[PDB]
């Protein structure tokens, strides 16, 4: 009965159904997009109605359409045509990827490039990549993707091993067109491989390692009800699914006493940029939007027990639509468990003869999404003492190229002749708040150093400052470890017992920001990845930071646009949107498959509770 | 037979009698230190000679001393008379402490105190701190304690609740004299008591929480021989106790292939200092340093199986000496075991068709400490992948003061009327470092931004530089979180099979460093905690950042003295100094028992394997 429901495959169904009836599902058409609506603000009325959003793509040429669609009602409610050189181009399609790869094997250019580097084409992989926009203004309003070679020995072979460095081509996968095909030089291809499951390569697999298990006897201690609402240790919350989100977190709240007190009205990493730092023309429009071009959702795997989902686990399953309107669901998609986390407080004390210890412990709500060589783990944590965390896992394989003789300043050698391009990982996480309700504001706190002198005589004192966000325009925040700033999302109308402001303080890894010039293309279309922390005052259409359509947009779209409405958000219903990434200079312990690093945040409970929320937690 | 045993009972018996058989160990006589010392450089010989170095203190104002003596020989190798009002004073004393309270409740001006706070002298409970350096003259060369008085209502009362404010004393433990009371002025004792084991407190206890089993049915993974030496998943080392620096870690190394690679020497935790914000004179000298004047591992708790440590746990019992030369065990001082850690690596490939996932885990070394009202858990951690951390977890009572009505700057409010004035929670690890060897040296890398143009026509660029640190001069160092800015310790004799140097990579979590005015006395004793890094030459008597006698000492000792003899550490024998901590502005939570914080750093291998080390991990 809850309008946060995950999305059915019957409500798929019948949205497949009333776009084709309405004829705007023909042969030609294809379904780039489709996710439900969130209820609208103020849906105390019980009003409910299930609304899908859709993209349609057209493999004939013909304009695509943004469409809303009632699975309640049974109409369409709007269908607009999108003019794409102006808005920007629908996310790539999963079939568009094999597209490359054939229509490259055809076109005499690529075969003479080949040929010079006595490749035999049947063994040659097309990574396909979004295009960027760039300098070539034959591009503008085409749906392009770039591909780059690697060679593949034989079927089982890793052919991220072998990158064919020197050549790359541009394709119009509509007109099916080879537009540009680019030799710059041969480069030897390295000729080592990277098959990690090789015994040559491994070496006899360690007979050392005993088993650890992790069981709950009597289950888990939390509730699973109407398909997606969570209850554990007094959290409350929905767990949602988007195909280009992926997990969304909705309904954050906490049980305290009698009060269920809402904290996060909607989670979710709604960016994820990974731009390279290479300068050679092979390789310098390379910027992979990870959410908003290719949907990290609909990549997701199913993820197997006691692999990549250890102890007592509950799985959800979420449908998503193919490209034709049909239901497809993701078995095992999402893991849930409970871990424990080790000490949760302790005290011995002396002049009371009490010695008390009690554990932690913390739910964990994870996916894992695989697109081309990287892999991405999502992990959403909660705590029994009220902090709220998340980490983003990378691995998989890097990207690679060749190594020049003579070296660079801008790419690792993993091997010999093998190089791996500078890059970054960054994600936006955008936080609509609702910190005891609606009524919220952002408070910059920077520790203060204080002079020896008169009223701090020993020259020992040192204090703190907190600076209200008033107004978009002044919303736009950088990071200083050096002061220890964090940022603290209050309730002006909500006090505790000693009436300050109830909060939560956001805690942030305070890794570099985007490191590209300025004035560079991907600093325009990520503009959002310059900067740590962004507040805007909530509306229903400023959903990402990127904007709705990122795939060959010229630049500007999203965040700046939003802030430029200058908007009050002192004590407003209000969205923090927060940057972080890594910085990735590849080492040769990467190679050939990539150790998990990790980077995340986390938010602590700042004078929310009237005291420790964890005084009720039993021992042993 | 390893020279890096545990000191055993045995010793610890003969070491008392060859004191006292010396003549140095009368009736007036107390151990304030005892400890093993480590095999000096080039022990390749055998000549094993077990050494212990003690701090004689004496009760009736003879001047201390230091002594050195061969346990294996039977003899007193050096001992020499302190000077204290030149080098410090020792350690404070465990029998000291009950000391302050007895002097106080015959002392007059103490008792007048009280009796204006119609507080009854049976019920004030007195917090012994240390006395650090200030304007006092008559101080100098004398053994000081300040007191602080909280009030226990009743036997089971936590004090913490009950500060008695606008009161401080001073006493002179040794001539048994009350030097001075300081009175400013009356504040209510706050009445809400913080007993969180009372059910009127924490309410009924949750009943939600079902049990998580965590076993080995085949044992654990790691053995340990010899008492101390333990091998878990290529990793080899030993584990020392000190009863000043608590767990150290010896002998570092990594089985790659057919070698035992050398990583680190010797790693501890040699200080920690809790300063404190608050310019109160009633608490503006107040700085805890637990490690240099309290010794934390003589306060180390015995962990409870199933509360301190789930699991299969392996524990050690370390041996230290009380103030008479007895032996006295700690039984169940130690904690290790293996933890699962998640995925280690994980890459499903289109291309290839294979699904590959692996687990990770950590080895766990693991104490804690209990030093008045704060505890302390160290926890040191080995991973598959070559990876060391080190994470400090803070927990316990924060120290209270009243809150004074209208508010303060350097004192946030947990309870009416009760405050919890601001301080830091500062560590330093010392890294004997031995990457693949003696000849080490550190580079400082920072990420470089490059500006569009000729070579960057797009602007994406962006590189990094490395800065080799070659004296001690220049080796003093400060984080810089927007630059991603790390160091490298690395060997320039050993390579990889790329032909560049072994290395491993410094990640800080870059937190704010001691905030204190730099004329502070407490910024001239605590001199280590103002920057993040510092670099050393190897010398044996260079043990402490804060010099060996840290106690009233009037400041400058240890690092500041250290690095002006600007020895060469350009591919030498070096140590490693890295200054990380919490600032602690007290919430409303951490009342009235403080969930955990934790801070701490790790060491990544960077070039260090020929490839990813890990390839050998099995599946399942
Ligand atoms: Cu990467
Ligand atoms: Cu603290
Ligand atoms: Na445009
Ligand atoms: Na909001
Ligand atoms: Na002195
Ligand atoms: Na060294």
């Amino acid at each position: 009965a809850s309008p946060f429901r995950l999305a059915s495959a019957g409500e798929i169904s019948e949205v497949q159904g009333i776009l084709r009836t309405a004829g705007l599902l023909g042969p030609e058409k294809r379904i780039a997009y489709l996710g439900v609506l969130d209820p609208a603000r103020g849906a105390g009325s019980e009003a409910e109605d299930r609304r899908f959003r859709v993209f349609i793509h057209d493999v004939s040429g013909a304009r695509p359409q943004e469409v809303t669609v009632s699975v309640t009602n049974g109409t369409v409610i709007s269908a607009v045509e999108l003019d794409t050189a102006a808005t920007g181009e629908l996310p790539v399609l999963e079939e568009e990827f094999e597209v490359v790869e054939q229509l490259l094997a055809t076109d005499e250019r690529w075969l003479k490039a080949l040929a010079a580097r006595n490749l035999d084409v049947s063994k040659v992989r097309v990574a396909p990549l979004s295009a960027g926009v760039f300098e070539y203004a034959e591009e503008r309003g085409r749906r392009i993707l770039r591909g780059l070679a690697f060679v593949q020995d034989f079927p089982e072979d890793s052919a991220w091993a072998h990158p064919v460095d020197g050549l790359v081509a541009y394709v119009d996968v509509v007109s099916k067109e080879v537009t540009r095909v680019i030799d710059t030089g041969v480069f030897p291809v390295p000729a080592e491989h990277g098959n990690y499951t090789d015994p040559e390569l491994t070496g006899p697999l360690r007979t050392t390692q005993k088993p650890i298990s992790i069981t709950q006897p009597e289950g888990p201690s939390f509730t699973v009800t109407g398909g997606n609402h969570i209850e554990w240790e007094k959290w409350s919350l929905d767990v949602g699914f988007d195909v280009r989100e992926g997990v969304v977190l909705h309904n954050i709240a906490f049980r305290d006493g009698d009060r269920l007190r809402p904290i996060i009205n909607r989670a979710s990493i709604a960016e994820m940029v990974v731009p390279y730092g290479d300068p050679s023309p092979i390789r310098s429009w390379q910027n992979y939007f990870d959410t908003g071009e290719y949907l990290v959702g609909q990549y997701a795997n199913s993820l197997e027990l006691g692999c990549d989902c250890l102890g007592d686990i509950t799985y959800l399953s979420p449908v998503i639509s193919d490209a034709f309107g049909n239901p497809r669901e993701i078995r095992n998609g999402i893991c849930m468990h409970e871990e424990d986390w080790g000490i949760l407080a302790k005290h011995s004390d002396l002049w009371s003869g009490i010695n008390y210890t009690r554990r932690n412990r913390r739910m964990v709500i994870s996916f894992f999404t695989t697109i081309g060589n990287y892999d991405y783990g999502f992990y959403w944590y909660l705590y029994l003492d009220g902090t709220i965390e998340f980490e983003a896992k990378a691995t998989g394989v890097v990207f690679t190229s060749a190594f020049p003789e003579g070296g660079s300043d801008n790419i690792s050698q993993l091997a010999p002749g093998l190089g791996a391009p500078f890059h970054q990982h960054i994600f936006s996480a955008r936080l609509d708040m609702a910190i005891d309700g609606f009524t919220n504001r952002v408070e910059e706190e920077d520790v203060v150093r204080q002079t020896m002198g008169p009223g701090n005589e020993r020259g020992n004192a040192f204090s703190r400052k907190r600076t209200v966000l008033t107004r978009e325009s002044e919303a736009v925040r950088e990071a200083d470890a050096r002061t220890g700033r964090t940022w603290i999302i209050s309730n002006p109308e909500s006090k505790n017992r000693l009436n300050e402001p109830v909060g939560y303080k956001l805690h942030a890894h305070n890794q570099p920001t985007l490191l590209a010039d300025p004035g560079s293309s991907i600093a325009r279309r990520a503009a959002f990845a310059t900067k740590d922390l962004w507040v805007t005052r909530y509306a229903d259409d400023e959903r990402y930071p990127t904007g709705d359509f990122v795939n060959q947009h010229s630049g500007g779209a999203g965040l700046p646009s939003y802030i430029a409405q200058d908007r009050d958000i002192d004590g407003q219903d209000i969205v923090v949107w927060h940057t972080f990434g890594l910085t990735h200079f590849p080492r040769v312990e990467d190679w050939p498959i990539m150790p998990v690093d990790t980077v995340g945040f986390k938010l602590r409970p700042e004078g929310f509770f009237d005291r420790s929320p964890v005084l009720d937690v039993p021992a042993n």
